């Protein structure tokens, strides 16, 4: 059984941000055009009985002041003083993470979806749950970052590890380092975080690499030491090299940690067609690195959460996440989901030009040391625990 988060309210909220616009609509509608919805259980966003119940849930990670400020920001944008500016600036609610009429409703909705997905996994209603509206891994306890205002991921994991020793393995496939999720669990050995990403001088967010005798690689602290794994890669990596880099690490993490739940952030800014143009991954299937990683994770047969994330080429993002959904249906339910190479006709068909194919329009054409480092860390982590 495979679940997917969507709904009327969820849709408009997820499409109300200025940075991602209608991206969520394209994803859900392409999946729908391919007749996959009949194979998926809808997971309705989580709702609360009172504003106080909502606050306690969101303040499980964020501070009351920050949540307060995010709430006020929406109010002000729905119609600013000098003191307000200093207040907003103190939470980074400016510049990269500005406000808009629905800034709070938009951020909370992601939390609503990811929390519902975790409960769907906890009560065993679904073996895997997808949420293309979540995955905002940059949100910090009291700080917005990289257009991430509330960390739906952290709250979801908290719910998972809180349920009836539970250990959760977090895999971050986004092009950017998943700093927010990593810092939240810096001190906890019960949540092992693994992020593969690009890193270089001046590149956002700057973390997930060496620190500065010689450089050192931080990996948690306290009881959580050796619990934060990072693999930074240089620009230009292809599907093969990427899968080869993360492959053995993924296997070894599942073997050593034996997770009770796996949370996968599947941000789509690694595609060769993303505006960043850093990695050269595709969405191909005869092979895409994304699908190779999801297939390997699903093979573990562990209750898994699949989240969205970055991705500013909206059509190609939907192109990738549609195949992830189909592949998930194949692995979990055992029913092959042969997809049509041709994009099917639907409301957003125009946006998929000029070729209107499911494959992204791209023609493709060191890590060894990191493996030894990461293996040593895994041995240090296994022993420590
Ligand atoms: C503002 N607030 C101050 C406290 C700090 C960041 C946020 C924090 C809050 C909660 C848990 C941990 C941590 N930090 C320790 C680290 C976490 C990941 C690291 C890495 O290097 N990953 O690759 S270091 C601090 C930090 C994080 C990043 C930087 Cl650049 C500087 C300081
Ligand atoms: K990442
Ligand atoms: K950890
Ligand atoms: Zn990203």
């Amino acid at each position: 059984s495979v679940g997917i988060v969507y709904g009327d309210q969820y849709r408009q909220l997820c499409c109300s941000s200025p940075k991602f616009g209608d991206r969520y609509a394209l994803v859900m509608d392409l999946i729908n055009a391919y007749k996959l919805i009949p194979e998926l259980s809808r997971v309705p966003p989580l709702q609360w009985d009172s504003p106080s119940r909502m606050y306690e849930a969101v303040t499980a990670f964020h501070s009351t002041e920050y949540v307060d400020a995010l709430k006020k920001l929406q109010m002000l944008h729905c119609e600013l003083t000098a003191d307000d500016e200093l207040l907003m600036d103190s939470f980074s609610l400016n510049y990269d993470c500005p406000g808009f009429p629905s800034v709070f409703d938009y951020s909370l909705a992601a939390v609503q979806g990811s929390l519902a997905a975790a409960s769907a996994l906890i009560c065993r209603h679904c073996e895997v749950v997808i949420n293309w509206g979540g995955g905002w891994h940059h949100a910090k306890r009291s700080e917005a970052s990289g257009f991430c205002y509330l960390n739906d991921i952290v709250l979801a994991i908290h719910r998972l590890v809180s349920s009836t020793q539970t250990r959760v393995l977090y895999v971050d496939l986004d092009l950017h380092h998943g700093d927010g999720v990593e810092e939240a669990f810096w001190y906890s050995p019960r949540v092992v975080t693994f992020s593969v990403h690009h890193a270089s001088p001046g590149f956002f967010p700057g973390t997930g690499t060496w620190n500065m005798k010689l450089p050192i690689f931080l990996n948690g602290a306290g009881r959580g030491r050796f619990s934060a794994f990072n693999l930074p890669l240089e620009e230009g990596i292809n599907d093969l090299d990427w899968s080869n880099a993360i492959g053995p690490i993924l296997d070894s993490l599942n073997i050593v940690i034996q997770p009770s739940y796996v949370v996968v952030q599947c941000g789509a800014d690694c595609l060769a067609t993303d505006p960043h143009r850093i990695f050269r991954l595709t969405n191909f299937y005869p092979l895409s690195g994304y699908l190779y990683a999801i297939k390997k994770i699903l093979s573990w047969k562990v209750p898994t959460l699949i989240l969205g994330g970055g991705g500013y080429n909206f059509p190609d993002t939907a192109r990738l996440w549609t195949r992830v959904t189909a592949l998930t249906i194949e692995e979990v339910k055992g029913k092959k989901m042969t997809i049509s190479p041709e994009i099917p006709e639907h409301s957003y068909f125009s946006r998929y030009g000029p070729d209107f194919e499911l494959d992204i329009d791209y023609f493709p054409h060191s890590i060894q040391k990191h493996h030894r480092r990461i293996l040593e860390q895994l041995r240090n982590y296994a022993d420590l625990n």
